[PDB]
């Protein structure tokens, strides 16, 4: 599951 968040990660400041 690491690749899920690792992925994702960088567009959660879109927030």
């Amino acid at each position: 599951f690491a690749a899920a968040v690792g992925l994702a990660a960088p567009q959660x400041p879109a927030f």
